[PDB]
């Protein structure tokens, strides 16, 4: 209910993916010469620590050899308001987070900025949860 599998075919520079148990941005894939398995390094969304984890070889059927990695699964919340580094969102049932922060990476503030003034309605913003923390690390508009 928190994870995602992802195939590791389908994995690129800049995903996030759990790496020990933490949500990482991923800034390095290399091989295993021994075990064939990939190794992903990743910075920790929240504490900025790096983190590596390597893939989950797995045979579930005959001549199928899957190579898999953990995701996020992402909420995606309304945003209602702006107030200092820190938004109030909303989640698809009404619930309100009053003071919801949002990741400084890749000028997500900035851009968030200025979908919210042109159209408040149409922003979303994509959240991960670690632990129960939660935070805003993209964003998304509704067509």
């Amino acid at each position: 209910s928190q994870t995602v599998t992802i195939p590791c075919h389908h994995i690129r520079l800049g995903d996030i993916l759990i790496l020990q148990g933490r949500p990482c941005q991923v800034i390095r894939i290399s091989t295993s010469a021994a075990t064939g398995q990939h190794r992903y390094l990743g910075v920790d969304l929240f504490t900025k620590q790096l983190h590596e984890e390597s893939s989950f070889v797995s045979n579930p059927a005959p001549s199928v050899v899957v190579q898999t990695m953990l995701g996020p699964v992402f909420k995606q919340y309304r945003v209602l308001d702006m107030q200092d580094g820190s938004i109030v969102a909303m989640t698809e049932t009404g619930d309100v987070k009053q003071n919801l922060p949002v990741i400084d990476q890749s000028s997500l503030w900035n851009r968030l900025q200025k979908a919210f003034e042109s159209g408040r309605g149409s922003v979303r913003v994509l959240v991960v949860s670690d632990h129960g923390r939660e935070m805003a690390v993209d964003m998304k508009v509704v067509h």
